């Protein structure tokens, strides 16, 4: 039973539907009448009516939008019937994937991250983890590539850029020295996510750091 | 047999070859260890070796840079049979389309067009014809879209611009008022053709145009 190469159709679609994607036909339409239809979950069983088939052409139609966060590849079946009923073709197994779009903005596991350092640790001394998802297809776009920026240090002394985030680990480290808690005790961090591997859809949360003793 | 949708390969690849187009496979491998082949021209039949499938596989594979503007559509059967070469499916009938790339160059059907008009004619009226010709894909591309323009009048007298050319249609015409053949009898413009609709591939000829009494 020949499984088809998969047939894409993106995620959020606009308009008027239904739509067409792609033909489906038996090349043993002249010796005899040939009738199609499909079946499986997305055509004949939930979700019903997604997909549907031209009886008489076998064009292939997609009914409604799609969003591949909640369904991201369907299998169906094609027939190939004649008049008297006997299989003009064994069915044919057919995929559909659902394209990605970047319609996810990152999301911080939390809105304020805590950890603390020591007064005399050292460039580049592990403070604090700070972490984002995102639920676009890590597989085949960047639309879920998580790019951690730092945007703001409160207060900025000694000096701006105390502290820094690693870009793809979220790991927060001392940058430069002159960590004194009694002159500055807690700093208060805005960190940023953003996808499509920092340019994209971005989201804000708190990293808050205690200086110790 | 089913005819599957078409795949797409684009002309002129580079680099390193054989090259994946598309995975055909048999669902039955769950039960048997399968094997794969194709035939038609361009596998088994002249171009002999242009496609091949890997055995064990199905990965569908293009071995050398194809041409649209020589072959535009191939035809393919794919086979699938057990260790004893027994078959388990019917052949599936496979089409590949061969995209275009803007590898022609427009040609003016002349190197040097002749046409002529009255002393007399007014701004607007139409004085001749320069045409070109693309070999690229006018059908589902642009790389066929001709532009016209004039480059130089010679002589620039009595003013620069006393022809306009229609840049979709290159109908040249006259522009500005003040031809007289006893004082500029003939002149001379070199055209240019561009696709892409004026910001591509180019090429120049001239137009020659005889002013009447
Ligand atoms: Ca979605
Ligand atoms: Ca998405
Ligand atoms: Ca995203
Ligand atoms: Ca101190
Ligand atoms: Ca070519
Ligand atoms: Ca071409
Ligand atoms: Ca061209
Ligand atoms: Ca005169």
């Amino acid at each position: 039973d020949w499984v088809i190469p998969p047939i894409s159709c993106p995620e959020n679609e606009k308009g008027e539907f239904p739509k067409n994607l792609v033909q489906i036909k038996s090349n043993r339409d002249k010796e005899t009448k040939v009738f199609y239809s499909i079946t499986g979950q997305g055509a004949d069983k939930p979700p019903v009516g997604v997909f549907i088939i031209e009886r008489e052409t076998g064009w292939l139609k997609v009914t409604q939008p799609l969003d591949r966060e909640a369904i991201a590849k369907y299998i169906l079946y094609s027939h190939a019937v004649s008049s008297n009923g006997e299989a003009v073709e064994d069915p044919m197994e057919i995929v559909i994937t659902v394209t990605d779009q970047n319609d996810n903005r990152p999301e911080f596991t939390q809105e304020v991250f805590e950890g603390s350092v020591a007064e005399g640790a050292v460039p580049g001394t592990s403070v604090m983890k700070v972490s984002a998802t995102d639920a676009d297809d890590d597989v085949n776009t960047y639309n879920a590539a998580i790019a951690y920026t730092i945007v703001s240090q409160d207060p900025e002394l000694p000096h701006k850029n105390m502290f820094t985030v690693n870009r793809d680990t979220g790991v927060i480290s001392v940058d430069t020295s002159g960590l004194d808690r009694e002159s500055y005790p807690t700093y208060t961090l805005v960190v940023q996510a953003a996808d499509l591997q920092g340019e994209g859809l971005s989201t804000t949360a708190k990293a808050v750091i205690t200086v110790k003793d």
